[PDB]
């Protein structure tokens, strides 16, 4: 925990998005999450839990555009900050090490998002198919969880993007001359490396892969006597709350960036 105050993240978690310390491929909708003693483990899929499926499960929605992200900025980054952010993307999209060094000349960097689409399923066909499981006796997330001292949540929608946009400046905001060809060698193949039509020290990141950097959550718990979807903040079931509002999704790390284990 801490705080991690920035005005990207603040429209995030307005939105009700948890946001990771580290973006990952390898996040999905219909994936558990165990809260023990701070730490939040990435589990896998919901059928660890619902080993015998009731009905269909939710469908998942694929690649919808939130264009209400796209061109969100981070603040200008002090290097310290920025630069621990770019190599861990970069190092995500499978890229080769060394981008620190071609940015050495910066004393601030921010961050704009773009290309961001979101998986999802519909959070009250979750609860529903949760409340109709007939889950194992014995189950051990139903033990360790639901019937346990963990917490558990389940996503419901996560936001991701194949690409990232990084402005550099110097000291006092002076223009940058990065060597976009030698980053290119650095970050390798798997990358395409581009500068910006309108500045030459505004860089676009695009890879292979699409990293989730956001996603949205609730918590299972019991109530009813039923295996139970909850909203965030009585403890209310989702599907008694009145729709599904931003506000009711699960923020895991209020004050910063959600670490995430299990990786």
């Amino acid at each position: 925990s801490g705080l991690c105050s920035d005005p990207a993240i603040t429209y995030l978690k307005r939105l009700g998005y948890n946001v990771v310390r580290l973006p990952r491929e390898g996040i999905q909708p219909l994936h558990l999450l165990g809260q023990q003693r701070g730490t939040v483990e990435y589990l896998g899929s919901l059928e660890k839990l619902i080993t015998q499926p009731p009905s269909e499960p939710p469908a998942i929605t694929r690649d919808q555009a939130a264009a209400g992200i796209n061109g969100q900025k981070t603040e200008n980054l002090s290097f310290s900050i920025g630069i621990n952010i770019l190599k861990s993307v970069l190092a995500q999209f499978g890229a080769g090490a060394g981008i620190e060094a071609q940015y050495n000349q910066a004393r601030k960097v921010r961050f704009e998002f773009s290309n961001v689409l979101a998986d999802s399923v519909e959070p009250l066909a979750v609860g529903q198919f949760l409340k109709m499981a007939e889950v194992d006796a014995d189950n051990p997330v139903l033990k360790q969880y639901v019937l346990g001292n963990g917490r558990l949540y389940v996503i419901t929608q996560v936001i991701k993007s194949n690409e990232f946009t990084v402005a550099a400046e110097k000291s006092g905001g002076g223009s940058i001359q990065l060597d976009v060809p030698e980053i290119q060698k650095v970050v390798g193949g798997k990358l395409k490396v581009e500068a910006s039509v309108s500045s030459q020290s505004t860089v676009t990141y695009k890879g292979e892969k699409q990293l989730v950097f956001g996603f949205k959550c609730f918590e299972i718990g019991v109530k009813n006597g039923e295996i139970t979807l909850f909203a965030s903040q009585i403890a209310m079931a989702l599907d008694a709350a009145g729709g599904v509002m931003p506000s009711d999704s699960a923020l895991l790390d209020e004050g910063g960036l959600l670490d995430l284990e299990g990786f």
